[PDB]
C-alpha cells in the first residue's frame, strides 16, 4: 500500500495568498505520510478575464520558483520525501509573442522531492463551452498544448496526467492506459452545473474504462477574484468587474473498479486534504480478471 | 418534434418457440403504444447451457427470424401502423466459416423494418471473456465468433442509430467512432451479469451517453434463465449432474438522455418481460451538442 493525498482548495487572484495555502496543504500531506500530493487546476491563480490572466501569468514563474524552494524546505524540515502535482499557469514564451501567440499556458507540473520539475503538461483540450444555465471561452486566453504527456514513474506507480476538460475526451485516458498508466489525475476547476451532473460520473467512468486509480483534485466554493492593483492600473469601471466564480469541489479518489475510496468532506469549508492508500495488487487482479487491453479491436479502431 | 422509442426487457429460455411468443407480445405492445422503433436485448432468440448447446440452438435461429419477420408484417398490417425492430439473435456459421474451421455461432444484432426487411446484421465485435468477481469464469469466444466490421449508422424513424452489443459498451473508442460517423442514438442490447451489472451497468450507459452526447438505449436480459432442453439433453447423453444450468441477468433496462439523465427505467418489481417507453427530443440533443461542441474540439492531430 502507498499513500496519496488529494488537495481541494479555492484560488483567489492573489498568488501570494494562494502559495501560502498550497504550502500548508503540502505540509499537511507530509505530516499525514502521503508520498505524492495532487493539487487542482489553477492553484496559482484564477482570473477575471483574459487581460487579467495575462497580467497574472507574468507572476507565475516566481510562484513556481518559490514553490520549488518551499517543497525542498518542507521535505528537509519534516525529514520525509513528497512529490507534488499542481496546476499552474505560464506566460507565453518570447518566441510565442514573436509568432503572434500572446496566450497563457495552462500547465500541470510534477515536482519531485528535490524540487525538480519532472514534467510540464500543457492542457490539450480547451474549455470553450456555453455552460448549461455563463458563456466561457478558455481559448481566448489560453494556448493548447502540443504533446501527449509521458507516463511518470511516481512513488505511487505509473501516473498519467490530464487537466479538467481533458476528462471529457475518453481517447486521451485510453491512450495513457495504453502507454502504461496505473493512476490517472484530473486536477480541475469544474463549474457547479456540469459538476453536479458529470463530475462523479466522468471520474468513475474513466476509472472503470481504464482500470486505473483516478485522482480528482478540484477547486471548491465561491472565489473572490478581485485585484484592486490590476483594476486600477487597467483603469476599470466597477461595471466591468467579473470577480465571482464558483467551483464544484467534491474532490475524490476512485479505485480501478469505480469505487469512491476517498471523498472531500462537504461540511468543511476551506482548503482540505483527502487521503487514500492505493493497492497495486487489487489493480493487477482487476486487470487480470477482465483483460480489456488484450481484447481491444485495434484492427478496426 | 418528439419521437417515441420502446425498450424491451425479457428473460430468454433455451426454448426458441417460447421466446418468440414473448418477443411477439412485446412488439405488439410497442405498436399499441405507438413506438416508432422497439429495441430488444441480446440473445432474444435463446440462451444456452454451454458452447455445444449454443451451436445446436443457432441452427433453429434462421426459422425464428423468418417467423419474426412474418410476425412483424402481420402486426404492422393488423394495426395499420409501422414499427421497426432491433433485436439480438444468434446465427449459425457460414459455409466459408466452416471451411476455415470456424464452427462458432454469430452473436448478431438485427435491424428489421416494418416490411420485414433485414437492414443490418451487426456481428458482435468484443466478446465477453472474463473471470467474474466472486463468480464464474466466462468465455464467450468458445461459442461465439467475433465480428469483423464496424456497424453502419442506421437512418431509423427515431434518428441516426449506432448499434452495439453488451461487452461492446466497455470499449469507449467504439461508441466514439459511432458518434464520429453521425450517431444520435446508441443501443447496447445486453445480457449483463449480476456482479458487473450492480457495479457498472448504469455507470457505463450514462458515461457513454455523456461521452458521445447521444441518447442511449439499454435493453437487458433479466432474471434467472430456464436453459432446460430435454430433447437436446437426451441427444447429448447429459447426466442430471451435468444438467444444472444456472444463469442470471441484471435487467435494469433504461433510456438515457445526452446529458446522462435516466429518462425511462424498468420496473424492479417484475422479473418477467416488460416494455418501457421514452420520447426522444432532437432539439435537446442538438442544444447539448451546440453548447458543448466536443466533436469540434478533439485532438485528432494526437489521437489516431
Ligand atoms: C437467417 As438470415 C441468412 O436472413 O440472417
Ligand atoms: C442409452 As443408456 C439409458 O444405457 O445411458
Amino acid at each position: 500500500l502507498k499513500r496519496v493525498a488529494v488537495a481541494q482548495l479555492c484560488s483567489s487572484a492573489d498568488l501570494t495568498k494562494n502559495l501560502k495555502v498550497v504550502k500548508e496543504l503540502i505540509s499537511e500531506a507530509i505530516q499525514k505520510k502521503a508520498d505524492v500530493v495532487f493539487l487542482p487546476e489553477a492553484s496559482d491563480y484564477l482570473s477575471q478575464n483574459p487581460l487579467h490572466s495575462r497580467y497574472l501569468a507574468q507572476k507565475s514563474p516566481k510562484f513556481i520558483r518559490q514553490l520549488q524552494s518551499s517543497i525542498t524546505d518542507l521535505v528537509r524540515d519534516n525529514s520525509r520525501n513528497i512529490d507534488v502535482s499542481i496546476g499552474v499557469h505560464l506566460p507565453p514564451s518570447e518566441q510565442d509573442l514573436l509568432e503572434g501567440n500572446d496566450r497563457v499556458r495552462n500547465v500541470l507540473l510534477y515536482i519531485d522531492h528535490e524540487g525538480k520539475i519532472l514534467q510540464e503538461y500543457q492542457k490539450l483540450h480547451l474549455f470553450d463551452v456555453d455552460v448549461p444555465n455563463p458563456i466561457l471561452k478558455e481559448s481566448k486566453s489560453v494556448q493548447p498544448g502540443k504533446a501527449i504527456p509521458d507516463i511518470i514513474e511516481s512513488p505511487l506507480g505509473k501516473l498519467g496526467s490530464a487537466i479538467c476538460y481533458d476528462i471529457r475526451f475518453p481517447e486521451f485516458s485510453l491512450k495513457l492506459r495504453s502507454m502504461g498508466a496505473e493512476i490517472l489525475c484530473f486536477p480541475s476547476a469544474f463549474t457547479i452545473k456540469t459538476g453536479e451532473a458529470h463530475w462523479e460520473l466522468l471520474g468513475r467512468a474513466r476509472a472503470v474504462d481504464t482500470q486505473c486509480y483516478v485522482l480528482m483534485p478540484g477547486q471548491v466554493g465561491m472565489h473572490d477574484l478581485s485585484d484592486p492593483e490590476w483594476e486600477k492600473q487597467s483603469h476599470m469601471s466597477a461595471l466591468e468587474k467579473s470577480s465571482r466564480r464558483e467551483s464544484w469541489g467534491h474532490s475524490m479518489v476512485i479505485d480501478p473498479w469505480g469505487k469512491i475510496i476517498a471523498h472531500a468532506d462537504p461540511s468543511t469549508v476551506g482548503p482540505q486534504l483527502i487521503l487514500a492508500d492505493l493497492d497495486r495488487e487489487l489493480l493487477q487482479e482487476i486487470r487480470n480478471k477482465m483483460p480489456l487491453w488484450n481484447q481491444r479491436r485495434d484492427d478496426l479502431f
